[PDB]
C-alpha cells in the first residue's frame, strides 16, 4: 500500500506532465539567480541550474577529485538527472536509478534509449530501503543523488535507507540531497536538526547545509508551475496535477511565511 500510493501520485501520461512542470519533468524546485538564464526563466532551466549549483557545492567543478565511476539516484522521476549526469559525466559506465513508480521507470527506460543512454543507466524497481539489492557490491558509488525524495519517507524508512546507502557509497564519496524541510516544531491551525543528525549518525561527514533554493524561488516555481496547469489544463486537471496547483498556493504562503524551506543537503562518506 505504501508503493501504491506513490505509484498513484506520479502515475499519468508524462506528456501531460510536461506541461505542467516542463519537458525535462524536473519535479524538486529550481533557482532563478544563475547568471547564465535568460529571463524568462522556465521550470526546466531553473530545476537544472539547482541542480548544477547542488553539484558546485559538492565539490564536482574542481578537476582534482576523484574519477566518478558509478552513480546513483535515488528515487529518479521522469530520468532527467541521469540523463544530465550521463552527458555531464561522459566516461561514467554506470548510471542506477531506483524508483517505486513503474509508470515513471517505463517512461525513464524509453527516455534514456531514445538518447542512447540505455546501456550506461540501469533502471530498478526497488525501494530506497532494500538498496542493499543493487547488483556489483565490488563497485561502490561515487556520486548519489537523492532530489525532492526523502519527503516521502517515514522517519524508520529514512534512517534504514541512509544505514543501507552508507556501506556502498566509496569512502570521499559525495550524497546530494534535497529536501523541504518543516522550519517550525508544533502543529499549528522531519526538522534540519533531525534531517541532519540521521546522517551524522549513520557516520556521514556534513559538507554543505543551506537553504536551497530560496523560499521565494520555490514560491516562483509552485506559482508558475500552477498557472502551466491553468493555462493548459482550463477544464480542471485532475490528481496529483490538480493537488499541485491547490498545494501551489498554501506552499507558496508557507514559504513566505519561513514555515517551511527546501534545502541543499550535501554529505560525504569520509576518507578513514
Ligand atoms: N521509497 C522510495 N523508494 C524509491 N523511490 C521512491 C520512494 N518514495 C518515493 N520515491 C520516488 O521519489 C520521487 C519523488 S519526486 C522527485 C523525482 C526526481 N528526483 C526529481 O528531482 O525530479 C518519485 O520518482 C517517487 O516515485
Amino acid at each position: 500500500d505504501y508503493e501504491s500510493k506513490i505509484e498513484t501520485t506520479y502515475q499519468g501520461d508524462p506528456e501531460e506532465w510536461r506541461k505542467a512542470i516542463g519537458d525535462y519533468l524536473l519535479f524538486q524546485f529550481g533557482v532563478y539567480d544563475d547568471p547564465r538564464s535568460t529571463p524568462p526563466i522556465s521550470l526546466d532551466e531553473a530545476g537544472i541550474r539547482y541542480f548544477e549549483r547542488q553539484l558546485n557545492l559538492a565539490g564536482f567543478d574542481d578537476p582534482d577529485r576523484p574519477e566518478v565511476e558509478r552513480i546513483l539516484d535515488i528515487g529518479c522521476g521522469w530520468g532527467y538527472i541521469l540523463k544530465y549526469l550521463a552527458e555531464r559525466f561522459p566516461n561514467c559506465m554506470r548510471l542506477d536509478g531506483i524508483n517505486v513508480s513503474r509508470e515513471q521507470l517505463e517512461y525513464c527506460a524509453r527516455f534514456h534509449a531514445k538518447h542512447g543512454l540505455a546501456d550506461r543507466i540501469n533502471l530498478y524497481q526497488c525501494n530506497a530501503q532494500d538498496i542493499h539489492l543493487l547488483p556489483d557490491h565490488a563497485a561502490p558509488y561515487d556520486l548519489v543523488i537523492i532530489r525532492g525524495v526523502i519527503s516521502h519517507f517515514p522517519n524508520e524508512l529514512y534512517e534504514k535507507s541512509m544505514q543501507a546507502l552508507y556501506g556502498r557509497v566509496r569512502p570521499g564519496g559525495m550524497v546530494v540531497i534535497s529536501d523541504n524541510l518543516y522550519n517550525v516544531d508544533l502543529d499549528e491551525y522531519k526538522t534540519p536538526k533531525y534531517f541532519s543528525q540521521v546522517l551524522t549518525d549513520t557516520g556521514f561527514k556534513m559538507y554543505d547545509m543551506r537553504v536551497l533554493p530560496s523560499n521565494i524561488d520555490v514560491a516562483r516555481w509552485l506559482m508558475d508551475s500552477k498557472a502551466n496547469i491553468e493555462k493548459h489544463f482550463p477544464h480542471g486537471a485532475t490528481g496529483t496535477l490538480e493537488e499541485l496547483r491547490v498545494l501551489a498556493e498554501n506552499w507558496s504562503v508557507a514559504l513566505i511565511k519561513n514555515k517551511v524551506s527546501t534545502y541543499s543537503v550535501i554529505v560525504t562518506r569520509p576518507i578513514d
